[PDB]
């Protein structure tokens, strides 16, 4: 029913340039430009949306709706860095912010009178890393049960090993499933 | 639930121009000019749109539809010269 997409904006973004020499035949080099970010650099920005496809039309403009990240994320530089689709009315979203030691999951509703996705305090979910960074190269996804009233996610113990944790949907505390030195 | 509008575009129909002289304090006469189309002339062309206004919010796009006319007026210059709402889903 929906098509969700990122849009990516790198309008600030810093070129690398280098040289590409091609084939012997090529008599004069080509340059290379690519936005890349390096260390401290303007990064790219992004936007995520979700088309509703069942209006889609030549005659018709597209429906579409954009899905913001929370605010403590929203606040500054962040990132998008997970979507899971759970439900044909519900999809989590997954955020972190530019210094990566805080992401926050949000699992928004379809508002079928509005068309709106709706997000709420009470289906975010916050994981922070006061040691380090969140995750391993970044935050591990939820597992979604195919009602999607909860989910399993890899997070790390009280004592820094990542285990299972089952969390409730609408519920702040998890449960670890798994534990050990492992 | 739905609002129907009408875009027209006199990108181009010729100006008629003509001066203004406005209150005696103004120094240099003003030259109005207004997109109308004298017999014979380019004439503006219009596009008919039905919003649907339920899906209207900050961060969503605007659902709009176009309704095109007939193939028996689409084939050359024409106007749109009425709009009579039905019924919510007739128009
Ligand atoms: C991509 O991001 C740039 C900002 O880096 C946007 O550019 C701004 O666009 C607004 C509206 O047109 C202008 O008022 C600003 O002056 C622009 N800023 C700069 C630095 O150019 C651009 O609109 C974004 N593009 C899209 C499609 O999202
Ligand atoms: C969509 O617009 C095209 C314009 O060429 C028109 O031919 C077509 O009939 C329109 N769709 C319908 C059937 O409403
Ligand atoms: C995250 O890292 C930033 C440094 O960029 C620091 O200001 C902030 O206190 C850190 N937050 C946590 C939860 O450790
Ligand atoms: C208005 O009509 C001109 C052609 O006369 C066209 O180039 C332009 O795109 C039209 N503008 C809009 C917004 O439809
Ligand atoms: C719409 O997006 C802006 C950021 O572009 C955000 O401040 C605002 O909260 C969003 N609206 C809602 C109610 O989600």
């Amino acid at each position: 029913t929906f098509l969700a997409y990122a849009q990516f904006n790198d309008t600030e973004v810093p070129l690398i340039e280098y040289s590409f020499y091609s084939d012997e035949s090529l008599q004069y080099p080509k340059t290379v430009r690519i936005p890349y970010p390096k260390a401290g650099a303007e990064n790219p920005t992004v936007k995520f949306f979700v088309v509703d496809t069942r209006t889609l039309s030549p005659n018709a403009s597209v429906t579409s709706y954009q899905i913001v990240p929370p605010a403590s994320v929203l606040i500054g530089d962040h990132y998008l860095c997970g979507v899971t689709w759970v439900t044909e009315e519900r999809i989590s979203l997954q955020w972190i912010r530019r210094a990566q030691n805080y992401s926050i999951i949000d699992i928004c509703d379809y508002d079928e009178s509005t068309g709106r996705w709706i997000s709420s305090v009470a289906r975010q979910h916050i994981e922070i890393s006061t040691t380090g960074w969140v995750g391993r190269f970044r935050p591990a996804e939820p597992h979604f049960t195919s009602d999607g009233n909860s989910f399993y996610k890899i997070i790390s113990n009280e004592e820094g090993y990542k285990h299972i944790c089952h969390f409730q949907t609408d519920k702040s505390n998890c449960t670890f499933i798994t534990k050990g030195a492992w």
